[PDB]
């Protein structure tokens, strides 16, 4: 019945080279809300900014209103690391959103759960990988959190000393199948002593369109010299989003992942991604049962998040 106001801040984009414009415009949006008394105030480090610095406007279309306020800042003030708060008092109730310049020296990566773990195994996990760090006295702490503030499970901790003298800190967090699918956002804070401030990475399910993959499996003809082995190739394409899991099945058995090589998802010329999978098979396997299945596990695949194609060595 009632629609509460949603506060979001949009900022001036950087150019093609990643350079800041001469002035930064912060645009506060109070979009799609039930009409009522509204006030927008801008704060610079918790202090009320002068009315002349910002310009607001309210527009009513249908049963809902939409208010916006634009604040103009100099490049000096934005680069000074000052925090800018947009304070919206709607129907006497305060709603706030804050922003500052986005937070060199060589990195952290946060992955989404694999479609196989989410849909087949039904035990998804997210991995925070922290790389390119120099050997220095003091541990590297990785902390997991949810946007909802709900509790997280206990994670794993793998530390590896690489050949080049660098260290990799791997944390694997188990997530809920129901939680991920319902759009939970998982964050991983990297508290490092050599950094001044935390390196935070966040992950959540795909936003845009979903398109099921097309699976095609091929068997190479006999090549002179390789009479007792064959190569099976699989083209999995036109899927959206890029998140895909590939498996090869022979004789009602799922072959080990070590048996095959799958490429990384690359864009097609039109819409969607593509992957290739390569499996080397022996005469003993095809003479046992001449059917090898290439299976793709994808979120857009119906009815069970799976699409597959069989291939036989001999016609
Ligand atoms: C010192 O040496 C180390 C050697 O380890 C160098 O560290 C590597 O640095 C690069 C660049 O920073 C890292 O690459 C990133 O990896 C991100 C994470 O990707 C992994 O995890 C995914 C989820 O589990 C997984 O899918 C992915 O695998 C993919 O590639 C496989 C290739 O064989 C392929 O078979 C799979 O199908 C799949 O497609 C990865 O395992 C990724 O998101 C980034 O885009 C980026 O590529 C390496 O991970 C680092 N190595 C390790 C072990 O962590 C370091 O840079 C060297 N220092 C210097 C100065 O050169």
């Amino acid at each position: 019945d009632f629609t509460p106001p949603t506060v979001k801040i949009l900022q001036s984009s950087c150019d093609g080279g990643g350079h800041f414009p001469p002035t930064i415009q912060l645009l506060c949006l109070v979009s799609g809300y039930t009409p009522g008394t509204i006030q927008i105030t801008w704060l610079e480090d918790g202090q009320v900014m002068d009315v002349d610095l910002s310009t607001a406007s309210t527009t009513q279309e249908g049963e809902l209103a939409s208010t916006q306020s634009e604040l103009t800042l100099s490049q000096k003030h934005w680069l000074s690391d000052r925090t800018y708060t947009c304070q919206v008092t709607y129907q006497g109730h305060t709603f706030e959103d804050s922003t500052k310049k986005c937070a060199c020296r060589g990195s952290a990566y946060l992955s989404r759960p694999s479609p196989f773990d989410l849909f087949i195994r039904k035990s998804p996990t997210i991995t925070c990988l922290v790389v390119d760090l120099a050997p220095s006295k003091g541990t590297v702490q990785l902390t997991w959190s949810r946007a909802s503030g709900k509790p997280v499970n206990h994670s794993t901790r793998k530390e590896e000393k690489q050949r080049n003298g660098t260290l990799t800190v791997t944390s694997t967090l188990p997530v809920g199948t129901r939680d991920w699918i319902e759009g939970e956002t998982y964050q991983c804070r990297v508290t490092h002593p050599h950094l001044p401030r935390a390196l935070m990475r966040s992950t959540t399910k795909t936003s845009g369109p979903r398109a099921a993959p097309e699976v095609y499996a091929f068997a190479t003809p006999e090549w002179p010299g390789s009479r007792d082995k064959r190569t099976l190739a699989c083209l999995i394409q036109n899927f959206m989003p890029e998140d895909i899991s590939v498996q090869w099945l022979h004789n009602e058995v799922q072959l080990p992942d070590a048996r095959h090589s799958t490429t990384q998802p690359r864009k097609t010329k039109g819409s969607g991604f593509f992957v290739f999978s390569r499996l080397e098979v022996t005469r003993a396997e095809w003479e046992q049962k001449d059917e090898f299945i290439c299976r793709a596990v994808h979120e857009a695949a119906s009815p069970s998040q799976t699409v597959q194609r069989a291939v036989s060595v001999n016609p």
